[PDB]
């Protein structure tokens, strides 16, 4: 594709073992991919089996451990981890997820995500993960992304550690999805984002640009109640 330069390089690869080094407990990614129709899946693969390698390795174990599907032979996993498109990385349920491949700048968001739910630590504050683990109603958040956007990861990483916290606490009412705008421009336009960052929630656009965590919590409380907060 021609909005994003992978890089498989040796030097990327030592960076990104040395990161991993410090994970504490293992990480399962789930990867969904198509045998034909998908043009970024090779790569999205290619990717994720990039990451897993240089995971530390204790005792035989991978520390991220590495599923991979297809829409074909493993269709009781799309519908399991409710993916219809295709290439999809996903942790937990699938309730964090990027939907496009997570190339370019946002592999800063993807070795973060991996190393948080390593660390069994979301990193979001105290009044944030007691209003998680309550939270009533469903939250679809759509963070519209490209590989390109430097400030994407950030508005990633906080979306899918909500997600991730709601879901750690057995309250999994989150979705949080890293729409990659090329692979999948119909939700862009769904949403007339004109930059990315943007986030949708339930359908909605609700905020350009990376939000506060505090008032992140804000839009997610009122999008879960069907309501419309101010940006404020
Ligand atoms: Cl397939």
């Amino acid at each position: 594709a021609r909005y994003y330069v992978l890089d498989l390089s040796e030097d990327f690869r030592r960076e990104l073992r040395e990161t991993l080094a410090e994970m504490v407990n293992p990480v399962e990614v789930h990867v969904f991919l198509s045998k034909s129709g998908c043009e970024t899946c090779e790569d999205t693969l290619r990717l994720m089996k990039l990451f897993e390698e240089e995971s530390p390795t204790r005792n035989g174990g991978k520390l991220l451990k590495l599923n991979v599907y297809y829409r074909e032979s493993d269709s009781d996993k799309f519908s399991e981890f409710k993916v219809e498109r295709v290439p999809t990385v996903a942790f937990l349920g699938g309730e964090v997820r990027w939907t496009g491949i997570p190339a370019g700048e946002e592999i800063r968001a993807l070795v973060e995500v991996i190393m948080r739910l390593s660390e069994d630590e979301s990193g979001l504050e105290d009044a944030t993960k007691e209003a998680l683990k309550s939270l009533k109603g469903r939250v679809h958040i759509e963070t519209i992304i490209t590989p390109s956007c430097p400030y994407c990861p950030y508005a990633v990483l906080l979306a899918h550690m909500f997600a991730y916290e709601a879901w750690k606490q057995g309250n999994p009412v989150i979705l949080s999805e890293a729409v990659e705008a090329y692979e999948n421009p119909d939700i862009a336009d769904k949403y007339g984002v004109m930059s990315v960052p943007s986030i949708a929630i339930n359908g909605y656009l609700v905020f350009v640009g990376v939000p506060y965590e505090e008032d992140f919590l804000d839009y997610v409380k009122s999008a879960a109640e069907g309501r419309l907060t101010v940006k404020g």
